C-alpha cells in the first residue's frame, strides 16, 4: 500500500483527510462542478447539533448522490471540498475542526464521478446556468448561512467576468444573449450587498 496513510489539510477551513482505503482504478479528482456518487461509512461523531443533509443521522454504509455547489450547509459545504479531494474508490477519516477545537469526525467513501466537468470547456451559455444555479444556493442560505451565501455569490460572480464584456455576447456566437448575463451579474451584486447587511445584523449575536 502507497496511498494508504497519506494526508491532506487545509489548515484555513480545519479541514483534514487520511486514506484509510483505496480500490484504485484512477488518479481523476472531482472538480468544483462535478456530481459525484459517495458513501458515509458510519455514523457522524461530535455533530454537536449543526445541520448537515449527509452527516445527520436518525444504516451503514449509505449511498448519495452530489452535485457540487449545491450544499445548503457548512457542514455540507465543506464535506464538498474534502469530496474534492478524494480519488474513486478511496475511503479516508475526514475531519471539520470548528472555532472552538472540537472536531466533527466522519468516514468517507468516493464510489465514483458521474461527471467531471472542467469550467474551461464549458460554453458562455453553460456558464451562465452554473453561475445561475450557484445564485440559488447563496439565496437558498442567506438567512441561515450568510458567509457561505456570500461565498456562493462570490463564485457566482467570478465565474461571469470572464466573459466581460457582456454586450458583444450574442445566441448566435455563444449560444446566449448578453444582455441576460449582465442581468444576472447585476443580481448577484445586489446580493453580495444583501449578505454583508445581514452579517451585520448579527455580528453581536453569540453563537
Amino acid at each position: 500500500d502507497w496511498y494508504v496513510g497519506t494526508e491532506w489539510e487545509d489548515k484555513n477551513r480545519g479541514l483534514a483527510k487520511k486514506v484509510i482505503g483505496l480500490q484504485f482504478t484512477e488518479m481523476d479528482k472531482p472538480t468544483i462542478i462535478s456530481t459525484v456518487e459517495f458513501s458515509v461509512n458510519k455514523k457522524a461523531t461530535n455533530l454537536g447539533g449543526r445541520p448537515s443533509k449527509y452527516l445527520v443521522s436518525d444504516t451503514y454504509p449509505q449511498k448519495h448522490s452530489l452535485e457540487m455547489g449545491t450544499s445548503l450547509t457548512a457542514v455540507d459545504c465543506y464535506l464538498e471540498l474534502l469530496l474534492q479531494q478524494f480519488v474513486p474508490g478511496e475511503t479516508a477519516a475526514c475531519s471539520i475542526t470548528t472555532k472552538t477545537g472540537e472536531r466533527i469526525e466522519f468516514e468517507l467513501k468516493l464510489e465514483k464521478i458521474v461527471k467531471n466537468t472542467q469550467v474551461e470547456k464549458l460554453s458562455a451559455a453553460e456558464i451562465y446556468e452554473v453561475a445561475l444555479r450557484l445564485k440559488e444556493s447563496g439565496v437558498a442560505t442567506f438567512k441561515t448561512f450568510p458567509k457561505f451565501a456570500f461565498d456562493y455569490f462570490v463564485r457566482a460572480a467570478k465565474l461571469l467576468i470572464t466573459y466581460k464584456p457582456f454586450d458583444k455576447l450574442t445566441k448566435k456566437t455563444n449560444g446566449i444573449n448578453g444582455q441576460a448575463v449582465e442581468e444576472l451579474f447585476i443580481q448577484i451584486q445586489t446580493n453580495l450587498a444583501a449578505c454583508l447587511l445581514q452579517e451585520k445584523r448579527y455580528e453581536h449575536v453569540i453563537y
